[PDB]
């Protein structure tokens, strides 16, 4: 099965999703001097009020806290998307130590994590329908740098003890996603992927230039979860990003000047 290590990470994953050589594969570098300010970009608007958390779930590769998307509640629109997403996860990829983690680079930079906000276009109805189209995604991206807790992370955190192996859940109902957000809605944005298998080219992303802070002992609560099952032996998850993918003929659009 694919995953992250030597004989299973992301320079195999070609052989059985083949799209993986396509040409909107993700993440990418961001490279700052060549993304274009765009002055038809709109404002994002995150309407995350009315979220409704219900669980956390250990996949084995990160861990997706999921949403109720059976109605209109927590909404991206705005900044390069047409109509209304809806949210109905988020997870993070991040490193073994705080100089690697994210997918997403600028300027070659490596932040220590990324957080990505998987939203779906509600004109598909829903999410196995958006992910047959090339506008069915929209995925918000956030860096994570090491400094200062973020008190919004921690509930996530002290949860993570009781998902430690794939195949776990817990309930987790109640969190507010807005307390993941730096101040600044300034984003860059550019038509790429799934960075997981399957790899499908359905997403507009849009990564938001701000980091947010996050502790030390909160990133290390991440790395002491598994990518085995109980009763396996123990395989720290940490290192569960793909890098940089060829660009090719597609633009990078920033939303500020
Ligand atoms: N890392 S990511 O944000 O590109 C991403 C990552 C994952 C993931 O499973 O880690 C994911 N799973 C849902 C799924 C299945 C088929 C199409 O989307 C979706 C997305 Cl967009
Ligand atoms: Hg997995
Ligand atoms: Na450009
Ligand atoms: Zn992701």
């Amino acid at each position: 099965h694919w995953g992250y290590g030597k004989h299973n990470g992301p320079e195999h994953w070609h052989k059985d999703f083949p799209i993986a050589k396509g040409e909107r594969q993700s993440p990418v570098d961001i490279d700052t001097h060549t993304a274009k300010y765009d002055p038809s970009l709109k404002p994002l608007s995150v309407s995350y009020d009315q979220a409704t958390s219900l669980r956390i779930l250990n996949n084995g590769h990160a861990f997706n806290v999921e949403f109720d998307d059976s109605q209109d509640k927590a909404v991206l629109k705005g900044g390069p998307l047409d109509g209304t997403y809806r949210l109905i996860q988020f997870h993070f990829h991040w490193g073994s130590l705080d100089g690697q983690g994210s997918e997403h680079t600028v300027d070659k930079k490596k932040y220590a994590a990324e957080l990505h906000l998987v939203h779906w276009n509600t004109k598909y109805g829903d999410f196995g329908k958006a992910v047959q189209q090339p506008d069915g995604l929209a995925v918000l991206g956030i860096f994570l740098k090491v400094g200062s807790a973020k008190p919004g992370l921690q509930k996530v955190v002290d949860v993570l003890d009781s998902i430690k192996t794939k195949g776990k859940s817990a309930d987790f109902t109640n969190f507010d996603p807005r307390g993941l957000l730096p101040e600044s809605l300034d984003y860059w944005t550019y038509p790429g992927s799934l960075t997981t298998p399957p790899l499908l080219e359905c997403v507009t992303w849009i990564v938001l230039k701000e980091p947010i802070s996050v502790s030390s002992e909160q990133v290390l609560k991440f790395r002491k979860l598994n990518f085995n099952g109980e009763g396996e032996p123990e395989e720290l998850m940490v290192d569960n990003w793909r890098p940089a993918q060829p660009l090719k003929n597609r633009q990078i659009k920033a939303s500020f000047k």
